[PDB]
């Protein structure tokens, strides 16, 4: 159920960055995609070369490895500089910001990150415990 919860906020998230008139047309995915942009927006590194290289990878079809290490490599660096910010919640803010400036930069290929970035967080322990330990998706933010 929650690798199920993972993917729809997800496709979520992504069906909204791409297209505001499904957002208005159309567990409540809505609030929780809301929360996610909202943590997605306390980040403001440079996103241009990190982008660029997952969606370079995501074209080859190699997604999996980058994707981790660029959203790892980015939260590190912000809980280096915030010492108040949980390295779990930086990833999630970061997978957020990426994806949303991801679709802004590249709405073409976009989409074949959405299952990468599903698989990342459902398969990282780290991130599910946080989340599962904060009550799920649902309480999350």
């Amino acid at each position: 159920t929650f690798e199920e919860q993972t993917e729809c906020i997800v496709n979520t998230l992504l069906m909204d960055f791409l297209s505001p008139t499904l957002q208005v047309a159309s567990f409540d995915v809505a609030i929780i995609a809301g929360r996610l942009r909202m943590l997605g927006d306390q980040f403001n590194g440079e996103l241009e070369a990190s982008a660029k290289n997952v969606i370079a990878e995501t074209i080859k079809g190699q997604t999996g490895a980058i994707l981790q290490d660029t959203v790892e490599s980015l939260s590190k660096t912000w809980c280096a500089q915030d010492s108040s910010l949980a390295y779990e919640r930086a990833f999630l803010a970061v997978s957020v910001k990426l994806l949303e400036y991801m679709a802004h930069i590249a709405p073409e290929v976009v989409g074949q990150v959405a299952i990468p970035m599903t698989g990342m967080i459902n398969g990282n322990q780290a991130i599910r415990e946080f989340i599962q330990g904060q009550g799920g998706w649902e309480n999350l933010e």
